[PDB]
């Protein structure tokens, strides 16, 4: 295959969950930049519509619908609509929508636990199940989970969050092996702290920000496009022998003494 | 500290969940063998009572009550009874009770997912929360989770099982760091296939057994005491600088090419 | 930075050791395909000339000289010539040239050990030292080591080979943290078996080929461009927050049960 | 096998390199405490004699000779003498003697590199080869390498040191799989900073001490017996299903955020 085709997503179809802000928004734009047709969602109709209008103004081929991926019935309805829009063929599934709670282990409620498991683990698992027929039908499938680099280390307050992301890292391995025969690859990107609306209150908390940045060799938090570029690469034919991997995008955070 | 005291559990108190069969039964006996007073549980009153009678006949200091650790209210009642019996001081918590479903990713139901999360992950998490005061009050605490070596590799059918155990491996790291200041250590033992009542149908399935054993350098499945010995060691003062680790007891399975 | 610029190597200079065959040849072509000017080397003057003539006919900008990177004095001469050719500014260092011996542990000689350490570990370490000023001067330096996926698992015959690659994987982490202050990133690519006629490698005979085919979920060995693409990506501005990582390119080999 | 027998080293013979100070001295004492007969060595005849006299007064069975394990011919002479003393039957090989240099990457000399590879990697590899017949003859052989927790993270100054320990960690896996057929198990213990007056090590000065104290959740460096206990355990019948593992003994250092 030519270098040009190996580094392109021209003609492909993609579903990115949680695409109106932060990393997901950057992933939508990165995939469109390499020629993908993209479907996205969020929980907020007004914000999603504005995003879709902005993208249509820019001639970006993006469509979408409101979906709370923590709801089983909404996931079912999303997968049905995505299959209808893309005529049953999906090249790319990016499980980006997630959730976060920061508390000491002693403080987590049953509701905190169920919230994090549903949005970080069950959502991705069930969406993978639902998308398997159209990923297989595309003939070339790529699943990317957005995990977290803290699923390899212990950050104060992150116990249940990191545990659900560690579950995602293992699921990545099972998906990669079980669905290889369908020409579907599965990988996880594990970011460090990234500048997004989800981390705006963290950036305002200078004591917390400075402590985290002091552990990053690069001396700064990441930017959304520093995650999105790798997400696009992992979907390209260039990545055809990369499957089952968890790749940290963290400026050296996890390996820093 | 003397070698004798560093390799002893004399005077300690311990809670082992799921102690009537398999690995948990071997852990109860190993801890008692080093002088621990042990509390255990299972879901089956008749089998638990027979175990407790057998142990009393042998002069093993073991008590227990019926508890389904997948139930929030039963966990609360267990922790209250354990605290009452041990006068508020618990040296050792072994989270051994778990559950297992083997299906292709495509086949898992919502109920399979919720079953495995509740019994493998939420049970251990909540019991750790409930036991934290008495672990702290003991002055020297040790938590051991029984994970699985398949939380590092992809075994067909193990997707949700391995993912919940991978969550346990990460939780091990968070517990180890957050509660170090309370002199509590937390580690995980990750067995390969072990000969237990839980694997009896697997051993009858010679095609499945032979395939798994062909991947084990040692050419056999493990025995329960090969897990229980390490569980006892990790609770001894000898293990005072070991915390946050996931140790595979698998005959070389996970590292075998 | 625009998408086009983040995914470009225009204006960069690169040193790739061992570019005359196998993975290294594909890495040279991939870098030139994104606009890099490349310097390469090998021990075989005739093969090096033939490669350089072919790239000149293709209008690629590739330079080279004969160098045995297992020799300290030849590495010093190589680094001085590269610095002269590129006016003391080097964006990219790819340590690709390696050595391979396949024997049981009992069979390795002192010379096998010295051979493997010199070319797989010492050469990369010393070349990094020698290239540090040029890499620092570029302002966006990228070091890529080519390791092996077998630095995480045990493959028959691979003991010393895999051990030197495990050393490279750790060196990657030290380089990433010590030289982050110069905006030099260091990462390792760990291939599985790659189709490489003319190099002694992973696929030593039909038994090794059949073994790898059976253990890779995709049921095939990799192609050189499947490693080279990731090498190019890791050098692009798109990879600006990725450092200290060991990324397996092995079709799922190491994580497959 | 009874509990008492599974936790005993009665009737075993052991070779521990570098038993005159630091961790190795504690390992000798721990092995003798469980009934092992031990052979040890060092380069300092006066220190070796003083240690051997002290153990004789304590009625421990320890033998030794002067040996520089960085020398191929001296390793051959050591293995021949050990085989003579133990009549060709060795239960335990502990590769403890090491070397340590702390410099920035830019500062390492060719001699530093050769020094560290010879004692941390080549010595252990060649001693394993030389001891294989005696270990096989025992029927229950156990090899323990002493690695370092910094083979998983980047500590300032540790580049070549950590890299040689990363090589040891991989060699552990190859030995575990290749020699499982002889019932020889191989594992690595990876300590964090251990209080070791009289050896050049992790704690090079007050800045290193303060750093490690700040990064260890337990807020302290380790003690030699905290490594030695695990070394003894890994040699006991209790550890019969544990092989190919790298176990960190670091108070949580490597996994602490
Ligand atoms: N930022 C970091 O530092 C960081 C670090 C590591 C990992 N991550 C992971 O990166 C992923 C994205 O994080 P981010 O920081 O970019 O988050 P963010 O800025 O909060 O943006 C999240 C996006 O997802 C949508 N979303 C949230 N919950 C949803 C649900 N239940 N259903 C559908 N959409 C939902 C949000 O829109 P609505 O709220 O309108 O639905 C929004 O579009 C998450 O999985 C996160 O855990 C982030
Ligand atoms: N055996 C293996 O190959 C293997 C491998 C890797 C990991 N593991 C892990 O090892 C642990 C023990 O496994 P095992 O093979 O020894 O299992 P096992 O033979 O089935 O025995 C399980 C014990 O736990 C009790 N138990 C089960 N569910 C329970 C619940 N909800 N509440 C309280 N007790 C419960 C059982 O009694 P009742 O049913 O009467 O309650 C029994 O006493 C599990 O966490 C398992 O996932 C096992
Ligand atoms: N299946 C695989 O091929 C495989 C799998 C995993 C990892 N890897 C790793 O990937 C890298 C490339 O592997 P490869 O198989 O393509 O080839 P290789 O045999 O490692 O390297 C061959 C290239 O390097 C040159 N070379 C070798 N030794 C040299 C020396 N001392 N000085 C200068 N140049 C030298 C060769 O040319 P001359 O011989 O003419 O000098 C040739 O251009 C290596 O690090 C290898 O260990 C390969
Ligand atoms: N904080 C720590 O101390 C630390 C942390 C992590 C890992 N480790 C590892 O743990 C092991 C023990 O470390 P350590 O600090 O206690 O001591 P060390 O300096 O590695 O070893 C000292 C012992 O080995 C002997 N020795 C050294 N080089 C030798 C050679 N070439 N031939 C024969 N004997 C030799 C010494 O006696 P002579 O000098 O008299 O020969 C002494 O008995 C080493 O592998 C070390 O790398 C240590
Ligand atoms: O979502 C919030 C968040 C904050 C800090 C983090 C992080 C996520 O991952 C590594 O450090
Ligand atoms: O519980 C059942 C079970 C069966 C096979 C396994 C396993 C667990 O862990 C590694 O292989």
């Amino acid at each position: 295959m030519s270098l040009e085709k190996r580094w392109s997503l021209e003609g492909t179809t993609a579903l990115v969950t949680g695409g109106t802000k932060g990393i997901g928004h950057a992933i939508v734009e990165e995939l469109v930049g390499f020629g993908a047709r993209v479907y996205t969602c969020s929980r907020n109709e007004a914000e999603l519509r504005k995003c879709l209008q902005e993208w249509e103004n820019l001639k970006y081929d993006v469509t979408g619908s409101v979906c709370d991926v923590s709801s089983r019935t909404e996931r079912e309805k999303l997968a049905e609509e995505v299959s209808s829009v893309f005529n049953g063929k999906l090249n790319i599934l990016i499980n980006n929508a997630g959730g976060y709670v920061n508390k000491p282990i002693d403080g987590f409620t049953a509701e905190d636990f169920s919230f994090l498991v549903a949005v970080n683990l069950e959502s991705a698992f069930h969406l993978c199940q639902l998308a398997h027929p159209m990923l297989k039908a595309s003939g070339t499938g790529s699943i990317v989970h957005i995990s977290s680099c803290c699923a390899q280390i212990a950050i104060p307050g992150h116990s249940i969050y990191s545990s659900t992301k560690g579950a995602i890292n293992q699921l990545t391995r099972n998906l990669a092996c079980e669905w290889a025969k369908d020409n579907i690859r599965t990988n996880s990107i594990a970011p460090g702290a990234i500048r997004t609306p989800g981390t705006e209150s963290f950036v305002i908390d200078k004591d917390a920000l400075d402590r985290e940045v002091s552990r990053v060799p690069f001396g700064r938090i990441g930017e959304p496009e520093e995650v999105a570029s790798l997400a696009a690469f992992l979907c390209m034919p260039s990545a055809s022998y990369i499957t089952g991997q968890v790749i940290c995008v963290d400026g050296g955070r996890t390996i820093n003494g």
